[PDB]
């Protein structure tokens, strides 16, 4: 089970941790992977869950988009959760660098409502450009299910807290 959370509303949580010492130490039945739609897990959340899972994660993404194509940006696809989870949720939300529109954010995050409890990140934060304490809003006002979010900066987590 998850520990050391600080309640932001009834069913969202938020700690100040690495998510892929988080998605090792729970073994949670889904971790969110902040993927593209390509599933290249270069840098940022997905360069480091791929990193965790020995590039397994990689190699089952390249037969994934192989088989199927790209995803949708604010889609997402269910895959193997590897060595951090027994899932993991890779959910595309917009990369502002890319000119994409964060109104898909909303769509992104209600991916999250197919699963009952999820270790997450915030999505189009970090490398995708989009501000981390909208990505927060958005998220308590479009996830029902129980989200674990994961924040890596000491300091993004405190300005998240001290402004929500
Ligand atoms: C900035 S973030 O959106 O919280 N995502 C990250 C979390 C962890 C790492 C890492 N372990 O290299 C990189 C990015």
């Amino acid at each position: 089970s998850f520990s050391g959370y600080l309640k932001l509303t009834d069913n969202v949580y938020i700690k100040n941790a690495d998510i892929v010492e988080e998605a090792k130490k729970v073994k949670p039945t889904v971790v969110v992977n902040a993927a593209n739609v390509y599933l290249k897990h270069g840098g940022g959340v997905a360069g480091a869950l791929n990193k965790a899972t020995n590039n397994a994660m990689q190699v089952e993404s390249d037969d994934y988009i192989a088989t199927n194509g790209p995803l949708k940006v604010g889609g997402s696809c269910v895959l193997s959760g590897h060595n951090l989870a027994k899932h993991c949720l890779h959910v595309v939300g917009p990369n502002v660098n890319k000119g994409e529109d964060i109104q898909l954010l909303k769509s992104a995050y209600e991916n999250f409502n197919q699963h009952e409890v999820l270790l997450a990140p915030l999505l189009s934060a970090g490398i995708f450009g989009a501000d981390p304490i909208h990505s927060l809003r958005v998220c308590v006002d479009t996830v029902r299910t129980n989200v674990y979010l994961a924040v890596f900066d000491k300091n993004l987590y405190d300005k998240l807290v001290s402004s929500f």
